[PDB]
């Protein structure tokens, strides 16, 4: 009954489910229960307009977030109208019969249907079209161009295959709800006028010259004040029975203020001090009340690369694993439960504590970026002018810096700011969700901001940043979480990917407990979608135990002998079961039928990965792929390319939103758990390598740069040779932009891609944000600007002279007009990158490599003197 989906539950998130009834922290157990509340609003709004809302739920419309479309793809329409092939089963036989359309590019599905309905009967509202090839439906009153697929088939010069299929075919196979609520469900802070001290009792489990412990008040990553330590003890010994007098008074004390501890090391060789272990704990529980009593703390290894002594940003409580560093300490107790003012206290306390040169000032600080300096000077001139700030609401984010958080005074006076704040736009309320912005009003006005505004498609988009932020919150149980989870189990496209990126870090314990309970609470209340999930799960630890051993047993072996392995291992019963019929963690609206084992490979680039191929088994898989091509990899932490991918997508949105039609390539590619993922093989592409060993000859000079040129001549005869030289142009354009802002690295020819058409991508961003230099070759193929030789002579059509035909300058105009449409959105980039900052990712550990892009995009210097970097980088390059 609850044993069998329990028994489920525990399979989806790796963890059983009588492990949560065992943790006996109230907060747990409150989280457990509360987070129910969001899953019967879920439900509801589920049934509301059943079974048309539930069939919207399972099959949400996959659109583009406005309908306008850009002058430069309303061109090619031809007069505004689309071309688009309805087809019909009909019925013995199951014959496949085509109606092809020609209709207004912003016709409504039905509108469609209509069409579709009269050219048949050429020889009522009962219908729904489906994308031909996977279960993709248009069950909304969109227009069709704004479906992505149909504005993808616009833009790619491709015919809409779409499926007339009976309403009452789709309805019928829904599932029934199966939401079923589980068996599990004063003093104030203000008149204690004492200064904080807490007492650091003694440590176990820590066996080096002596030992102390670091502690220090913090919000957000800032000090309140200064930091005190104990005594230091010769290590064998850690007690040190210490009362530690902080020079802040307890009604002073924010609402998101923690106390940030560290047991340090110190050797006298210039004494050399160590953290040894970390761990934070946040002053006010989520019931408002500041912590008295005695409490341990278990703490947490030291991160690779710290360089501090205390860790202020990371994880709140206590280590899960009890047999580490154990810190007991001991607050003071007020003869009553201390509880954080209410609002209308707080308000009642900010009133009591009451040039054009200047407007142009404060304009000027709000457009600078995340990372950009704020003076202490600058910090003063904010606060001072805080109530012409809501004028400029753009600058909210540089106002909360300037507060003082050591000073109720003036935090009582933020919240009366914050209070009545105009709302702000997506990109810019996500900025208030980083470790910078604790403060749980700060959050609050940011998640409004981000249900008022986010469209799903926006949502989809920014889910990575969102989820990763996730981890700042002091809390379980906040409104930020209870968003994403209503929006995941209202939209079963968005709870697939929220599903995935909580599970692809059920490794890391820093945040297991908080993720595995979001993760209990929404496999509880997904529906049937958890049965799917299961077979996604499965055949992915099929995969990594696989790809485990060959690379820890046979690594060494042959291809030929690693592929005997493969095989063998392949054919096994219990792994083509689990291996066939499930749906892709890429995409859940393609369906993997059965394995085409003799088309699976182990492939031979960096760490081995698998190149599998499975069959599409939708009636219609002919007009979309026969075979979906995938390819997953054991060693790479696939996060980086997610979010490489989605700052090239955004990048080609600006772009093309400007007239500049730069084609990018933002193939797919998910993180499945710790160093596992998947990523969306493009078909019909080769390497500029392959190209190049292809026109090469045996014992010759390989890599020559007139090859790429060539072969692209060979599969591109008479006019659209003109368009293959054109689409080249302007993507090899787009990356070399792309390539240079994010400093991608490993930028050798097996990296760089060419599809038939001209199309050429970029794969691979292991390396982001630094200038990887070759230790050998010329000046001009080592600087930060990708562009080769190989490249200017397509660009150039063949001429000898590329750098000084007008092609090249037409290309060179292409790149200064991209680099300055990104630099216009600067601030974008470097908040999804800074909010990324506490995920793990090898390359991204340190706000100086987000200083990269700060230096490619020259935010430092004028718009001019952007635009002459650039050229003098672009020049570097030939
Ligand atoms: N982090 C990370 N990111 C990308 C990759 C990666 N990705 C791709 N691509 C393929 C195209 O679609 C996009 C993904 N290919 C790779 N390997 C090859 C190219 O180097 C080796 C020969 N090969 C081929 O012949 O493919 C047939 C044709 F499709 F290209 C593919 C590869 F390692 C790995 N790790």
């Amino acid at each position: 009954e609850e044993k069998i989906l329990n028994r489920e539950i525990g399979f989806a998130i790796g963890m059983p489910v009588c492990e949560f009834d065992m943790v006996k922290d109230p907060e747990v157990q409150d989280f457990r229960r509360n987070i129910l509340n969001v899953c019967k609003e879920a439900v509801d709004l589920r049934d509301l307009n059943s079974p048309h809302s539930r069939a919207m739920y399972v099959y949400p419309p996959n659109v583009e977030s406005s309908p306008e479309l850009p002058k430069h793809i309303y061109n090619k329409l031809d007069k505004g109208q689309i071309i688009v092939v309805i087809w019909v089963i009909v019925s013995p036989n199951n014959d496949k019969q085509k109606y092809t359309l020609k209709i207004n590019h912003d016709c409504v599905p039905e509108q469609v249907i209509a069409e579709a309905i009269r050219k048949k009967t050429r020889s009522q509202g009962k219908y729904i079209l489906k994308v031909c090839g996977c279960d993709e439906y248009f069950l909304e009153k969109y227009p069709l161009s704004q479906y992505k697929y149909i504005r993808s088939c616009i833009m790619l010069g491709r015919m809409p295959n779409l499926m007339l299929m009976a309403k009452e075919s789709l309805y019928s196979q829904l599932p029934m709800d199966c939401f079923t609520m589980p068996s599990y469900s004063t003093k104030s802070l203000w008149v204690i006028n004492s200064a904080l001290r807490i007492k650091i009792l003694c440590a176990t489990y820590v066996n080096i010259d002596k030992i102390y412990v670091r502690t220090g008040i913090y919000h957000g990553g800032e000090p309140l004040c200064d930091n005190v330590n104990t005594q230091r003890v010769p290590c064998s010994n850690p007690r040190w029975n210490e009362w530690l007098n902080y020079d802040i008074y307890i009604p002073d004390l924010p609402r998101a203020a923690r106390l940030c501890l560290s047991i340090c090391s110190v050797k006298g060789r210039k004494e050399e001090h160590c953290p040894l272990a970390w761990g934070n704990i946040n002053l006010f529980d989520y019931t408002d009340t500041l912590v008295s009593g005695k409490m341990a703390l278990n703490l947490w290894p030291v991160p690779h690369g710290l360089e501090d002594l205390l860790n202020p940003i990371g994880v709140t409580g206590s280590n899960p694993n009890k047999e580490t560093p154990c810190l007991e300490l001991e607050f003071d107790w007020f003869s009553s439960v201390v509880k954080f003012p209410d609002m209308s206290v707080i308000e009642e306390h900010a009133n009591w504590s009451v040039r054009e040169n200047d407007k142009e000032q404060l304009k000027a600080i709000s457009t600078r970026d995340p990372l950009s300096e704020i003076t202490e000077q600058e910090k003063d001139f904010l606060w001072s002018h805080r109530h012409y700030c809501v004028t400029i609401p753009e600058i909210l984010p540089k106002l909360l810096l300037s507060v003082k958080w050591n000073s109720r005074d003036e935090v009582a006076q933020m919240y009366c700011l914050v209070k009545d704040w105009p709302p702000i736009k997506p990109e810019q309320a996500m900025e208030l969700l980083d470790c910078n912005y604790p403060d749980p009003m700060v959050r609050g006005f940011a998640v409004r901001c981000l249900e008022k505004y986010l469209t799903d498609d926006k949502l989809s988009q920014y889910l990575i940043q969102l989820v990763q932020v996730l981890k700042y919150e002091q809390y379980l149980d906040n409104l930020l979480v209870r968003f994403l989870l209503k929006k995941a189990l209202t939209n079963q496209r968005i709870g697939h990917f929220f599903f995935w990126h909580l599970k692809s870090e059920m490794h890391n314990k820093t945040v297991s407990q908080r993720f595995g309970l979001l993760l209990e609470s929404y496999c509880r209340a997904c529906g049937m979608y958890l049965k799917h999930l299961n077979r996604q799960v499965e055949a992915m630890e099929k995969l990594i135990n696989l790809t485990d051993i060959l690379k820890q047993e046979k690594k060494d072996e042959t291809q030929k002998v690693q592929m005997k392995f493969l095989v063998e291992q392949m054919r096994r019963p219990d792994f083509m079961d689990a291996l066939q019929g499930f749906l892709s963690p890429l995409n859940p609206a393609h369906q993997l039928g059965n394995l085409r084992l003799e088309e699976c490979r182990i492939m031979s680039s960096a760490k081995r990965p698998l190149w599998l191929n499975w069959e599409n088994p939708d009636i219609m898989s002919e007009l979309l792929f026969q075979n979906n091509e995938i390819i997953f990899k054991n060693g790479d932490d696939l996060r980086q390319d997610m979010l490489t991918l989605q700052i090239i997508r955004i990048m080609e949105n600006i772009w093309q939103n400007q007239g500049l039609d730069l084609r990018m390539l933002p193939y797919g590619c998910l993180s499945i758990g710790d160093c596992v993922g998947l990523i969306e093989v493009v078909r019909n592409s080769h390497t500029i390598m392959q190209i190049q060993c292809k026109g090469g000859l045996k014992g010759a000079l390989q890599f020559n740069s007139h090859t790429l040129h060539q072969w692209l001549k060979d599969k591109n005869k008479g006019e659209i040779y003109d368009a293959a030289i054109d689409l080249f142009t302007r993507s090899c354009a787009g990356y070399c932009v792309a390539t240079f802002i994010l400093g991608i690295g490993d930028r050798h020819n097996s990296n760089i891609m060419v599809k038939d058409d001209g199309q050429l991508f970029h794969i691979d961003f292991g390396h982001f944000l630094d200038h990887k230099k070759k230790k050998f070759g010329y000046k001009r193929e080592r600087v930060p600007f990708v562009l080769t030789q190989d490249f200017l002579i397509v660009i150039s059509k063949g001429a000898q002279e590329c750098t000084k035909t007008r092609e090249f300058e037409r290309f060179q105009e292409m790149c200064y007009k991209a680099y300055l449409a990104i630099r216009q959105h600067a601030n974008l980039f470097i908040n999804l990158f800074s909010m990324m900052l506490g995920s793990g990712m090898p390359e991204l550990q340190s706000f100086d490599d987000i200083a990269y892009i700060r230096k490619t995009l020259a935010l430092d210097k004028t718009e001019q003197e952007a635009l002459e970097y650039f050229m003098k980088q672009m020049n570097d390059a030939h």
